[PDB]
């Protein structure tokens, strides 16, 4: 299957600019170039232009919900457009809001995905329990059908339709839960590892956990939704919510590597690159090139190498 | 049970002063109000006064003996009025020389207690073997039954009197150990987990065995003497014997976390956080949060999280 | 077996200088005196000295052949020298393009040993392959019999005689292979444990594995080629080409550890060390002093600590 890039340089999902610069920080370190040089076929088709909706008042403590629900509308169609056409699509964030028009998009067309979230946060804050009103830390309430109802129809999200069950999303390198959050994991009986399933299985065991709970009845594409946050902030910085105690750079491209060999990889977003948060430009370099690696590694890139074959070297 | 917070701020343990800031350090960085929002009620006894014995001739190599005594006298009257009443007890370090009295303390009232030792050193040196007269090296000699008599007697520990023996106790973390004490704990029979057990079993298999070898027979209170530079320089730098190849952020939380799970936790101590040893602020901070951190996680604090039970959320 | 320290301060296998100064950096550390302080004797044989052979045209792409081909006929002879006489060689790099001479010359006193290559990189391209002229690159392509010819005759190599077979070395912690190398090590059948699959098995398993694959028919002497940059670049940043990703300082003694408890190092490289790479001081203290404390390790330094029998402390 071919590879289509999308841009979705959003950050109203949250209170600090920035992210908004993801994608082009992203490009700007080759990551297109590079994507090229796999046994893959990518098309760019560029970022998504946002129009901005005028006296956006707060819905209650939510904010931006307007803007929000509108280009994550947008970003659905584009997604469903490609996915449609039988190619692996990529966005890149753009804050965690943006991964509501993702998953939407592509489960219209694939009505069976699970999601892989890796994140130090689950992201499933409803309106109600949020205790800030940035969007980016609700995703996941806004695509649950078992969420359905549990609170009041947001302006500008009437379009979205709850499209994965609790059954078909685990969660890894959680270390950064609210009480609202913990209450609904526990309470929806939601599968996760956090940095202390990490610590007592290894990444190794904990990917064959997630893999044989995920596909173990019947095999379904995957949509990896990955937030740069997920990884410790000595290797991804530049990002707005950092909390120590992360994934390493080891165990994010041994999740990757592994994913990829599943062959099932549909969809994937890199979100959550914030190009204006790093201390000094080290720590920017830092971030993208380890969100690019990470990028290069759903697509094939090994770390023991990879040749092309058909090529006799010798 | 409640919680009691004791300050042990001496430096006398050991050649370089410091270790007395501790217990301010980590007072300043809220320690005890994150405390107070677990599920525990926390007093805070406030930090012990230790009058200075004068003309406190060295024994022999062995320096301030006296003073380092007397201190821990003091200090182990205190730990057991509270063990009486039924409080778990935390001290703040303080160099480790203040583990004779809390472990003393301790043991007049929990005769039948264990100790977890998670250290980056034995500390069980006894005044012959040392190859430096500082005591914050000699605890464990000072506690242990089997080395009864196996040195001369030192003023001002008068008063010790041998609780724990060789079965009792468990280190976890070695990587700088001296020949004495490796002869020592192989002569003796000592349990231990050095870098090099961590490294092949993983600290989950780590503390499934410890759980085993001290609980394994009967459920006894457990006395956690934690010594901050058991984790890698990277984490707490600001300690007076750093030791690169220490355990991480995430395998210290997970000791604590699993620590509290057997809800056997009576004692703890802190020891070791030299604020006037950090290069620079960053460092200081850096290892005051992780010391912070690893007392909540004894408490509670969960990084799957933790909310409110019969609040609702929703 | 006695231990002979061999310096081969040469750099001409590689564009950049500085690797030469490595035998002096690991010296002025104290290697050799700490080194006497194990249960061996240590004979210190020195630096040897080459001689430059003038008008070293490149053979094609392959950059100074002669210089290169004739340091390491002069290295073999004396490695042949020490292991004839019944002791441990321990060559102090020096660029990897030496662990030719090494491994040459203990594989004419020992047909039958075995080669663990620590490393981020193979090392196995052929004078085709190689997208440079760089002989550091290309050490185990003229070792191993099964790539007799699959190359031209390269001058200044005329006396190296292939000594090992594919089934008789072993990779760990590979990282940043070329597509040729990749293609080799794929098509030739050699065993390997790259970065990916340290993260799935952990350093415990991945020694397991490669000591009853090597030893599991019969017991032979093993020559243990390591290059310092198959750490992570936080631990030895001072190399040449340093690849982010590594493997740990634990990790990394946990592997000399476990090599020493065996009985059969016969031959061991310390190579790569760059003393003029390190952006400040401290860099260079820090790659010495773990490149020092892995040659201990493997002379029967444990981190549990170790104690001379026969004494008897208390
Ligand atoms: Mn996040
Ligand atoms: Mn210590
Ligand atoms: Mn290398």
């Amino acid at each position: 299957k071919p590879i289509e890039i999308i841009g979705a340089p959003f950050s109203k999902g949250q209170p600090r600019g920035g992210v908004e610069k993801g994608p082009a920080a992203l490009r700007k370190a080759g990551l297109v170039e590079k994507l090229k040089e796999t046994e893959y076929n990518v098309r760019d088709h560029g970022d998504l232009a946002f129009v901005d909706v005028p006296n956006d008042s707060p819905f209650q403590i939510v904010k931006n919900p307007r803007s929000v629900g509108k280009a994550n509308e947008q970003l659905a169609a584009v997604v469903a457009e490609t996915q449609k056409n039988g190619t692996i699509s990529v966005v890149l964030g753009g804050d965690n809001s943006m991964a509501i028009g993702s998953i939407s998009g592509h489960a219209r067309v694939h009505p069976d995905l699970c999601v892989i979230w890796v994140d130090a946060h689950t992201d499933i804050n409803t309106p109600l329990t949020t205790s800030s009103g940035n969007l980016h830390g609700q995703p996941v309430a806004f695509l649950l059908k078992e969420l359905k109802g549990k609170f009041p129809d947001v302006p500008g999200f009437s379009w979205v339709t709850p499209c994965i069950s609790a059954k078909d999303i685990v969660y890894i390198g959680l270390r950064d839960v609210d009480p609202g959050e913990h209450y609904i994991i526990k309470t929806l009986g939601i599968k996760y590892f956090s940095m202390t399933e990490v610590d007592k299985l290894g990444i190794g065991k904990v990917m064959e956990e997630t893999f044989s709970y995920l596909l173990g009845r019947k095999k379904r594409p995957i949509h990896l939704s990955f937030d740069v946050d997920g990884l410790d902030p000595v290797f991804t910085p530049a990002t707005g919510t950092p909390v120590v105690g992360g994934l390493s750079y080891r165990e994010g491209l041994y999740i990757t590597e592994e994913i990829y060999k599943t062959g099932l990889l549909s969809g994937l977003d890199i979100m959550e690159v914030n190009p204006t948060l790093g201390k000094t430009p080290e720590e920017v370099t830092r971030t993208v090139n380890t969100a690019v690696a990470l990028t290069l590694s759903c697509f094939g890139t090994k770390r023991e190498g990879n040749h092309k074959p058909e090529t006799d070297y010798l």
